[PDB]
């Protein structure tokens, strides 16, 4: 569990000041499933710190509060990105406590590490288990037995509610997912935008997905930075592949969208609230969007 | 800004300390405050700090948003109505607001419980810029609250940087030239970056490729046929650079290298933090070479 895994820790370090930092450090993906945590600590926290790290520039980089004072979540997959790796070493060297995420306990990752949870990952699997949701957990688990969190049960009810709600959105899309792989197929170039915690989701369609599977260029546009120079290139041949979010910043979401309605014309608009995502609570809501999009963007991809 | 921090230091160690900074501002502004935030991260063990979209801190602040949180705008005209709405909802939760700004009579000023300004517009002074102003609230409320031990390696690099720039401004200058009779045909362009140089190829990216020119780009990191404007940082991050640069070179790249314009004189205990101040300065060089060879005035918006 991430419940007994912060209870051991924060026992352990009890004695040395306990734990004041939360780093997530991972590549990419494992890099960008991780947004939603920090996304969480910067709003909630009163009094934990937060940063996410490449752990490229995380080994290379690391910050001097990495300390026994510092928690260390790291995820890789198979477990083996020297990077990831150096992470969960120059941590323990540090003698930070460190939570380990992968799917191959027989990685070298997982005789690195000073805890490790697994999580799902395969098709059709459970959501409430995936990388993303054990980064989140992390997350709400450091704050609750720390400062505490005054919304802990709602988000565990999100949670229970996080493989109804893709797994049956994942299929209501080919509703435009034929469509949409009909219509850019050719397209050089294709933007995504998104913003508030959900926003490393976008991140990773670009990146991964789109500019490296699909060997295609793209961006993610941060929907609030939008207007201050993206905006320009707003075409009506220019498509933007767009993440409408459900939470404290779909006005921000859809500030942007209005302008790219009137003034752009080929935006593909994916929306959270037409996909029955305000089944989750509005006190937690923005925690899910990223575990939403991620799981849906897969069906579009393929196709 | 050390007389700014301390005026807060004082101020404040009554209703608690400064525990939360909070860097807030739109596109470019938000861009320079990058390094800032990244020399907090790397240095502060009691210090926390946010660097946010106006946008985004007025839809959703955070809880911490309080009498022990300083937060820091930026505005250069001195007016964006995001921006400002930020400064007014800091205000009304008991935080010390800090403007940086071009123009001291503008709205956002009646709005900021303090104000600095830096040096702008043709050959100004590095060590004056908004960026560096932005940095150095960093260094003095971490040496004015828990200590900076590289507080004196950093003063040195500011000593230096002016003059490394005009430098490198001159060296890029005939490179300028060829790099814009390339990528004046592209309609794509990608910058690379990491460290607290990261804040330099996204305003590259947003705010002079995009919004200038129409050239579409994203700002890629390095950890994270084609053209890239490749930024080669030095410090911490050389590595993750050169391992990045690599690829592209063994496997169309205008790579700008920042231990070749000379920042090495620089300490490497600080050298990571003058990436931006150097890259940003060195760009327009390349920026303007381009917009010619192009027949697109940098002047050019068809919106705000």
């Amino acid at each position: 569990g991430m419940k007994e895994t912060v209870s051991n820790i924060v026992t352990s370090q009890a004695e040395k000041g306990g734990v004041k930092h939360v780093y997530y450090v991972a590549c990419g993906g494992s890099y960008a499933a991780f947004y939603p945590a920090k996304a969480f600590l910067e709003k909630e926290a009163k009094a934990l710190t937060v940063g996410l790290y490449n752990s490229g520039e995380f080994i290379n980089n690391p910050p001097v509060a990495l300390g026994e004072n510092a928690v260390v979540v790291v995820a890789s997959h198979k477990g083996n990105t020297p990077e990831t790796i150096k992470a969960a070493e120059i941590a323990r060297q540090h003698g930070a406590p460190v939570i380990g995420l992968t799917w191959i306990m027989d990685s070298p990752l997982v005789a690195h590490c000073d805890y490790v949870e697994t999580y799902t990952f395969g098709d059709g699997k459970d959501i409430a288990g995936e990388k993303t949701m054990k980064g989140l957990l992390s997350a709400v688990e450091l704050l609750q037995q720390t400062e505490g969190y005054a919304h802990y049960d709602d988000f565990q009810d999100g949670v229970s509610k996080i493989n109804r709600i893709v797994w049956r959105a994942c299929e209501q899309v080919a509703e435009r997912a034929q469509a949409f792989a009909q219509e850019y197929k050719d397209d050089k170039v294709i933007y995504t935008v998104a913003s508030g915690a959900g926003y490393g989701a976008a991140y990773l369609q670009s990146i991964c997905i789109f500019m490296a599977m699909q060997w295609i260029h793209s961006a993610c546009i941060h929907s609030g930075e939008f207007f201050h120079g993206p905006f320009e290139i707003t075409d009506a041949n220019t498509p933007f592949f767009f993440q409408f979010s459900e939470g404290n910043t779909r006005a921000v979401d859809e500030r942007a969208l209005n302008f790219l309605k009137k003034y752009g014309r080929r935006i593909e608009v994916v929306d959270a609230a037409a996909l029955g995502l305000s089944t989750i609570k509005t006190t937690v809501i923005d925690y899910f969007n990223h575990s939403l999009f991620n799981n849906v963007y897969p069906v579009y991809n393929r196709a």
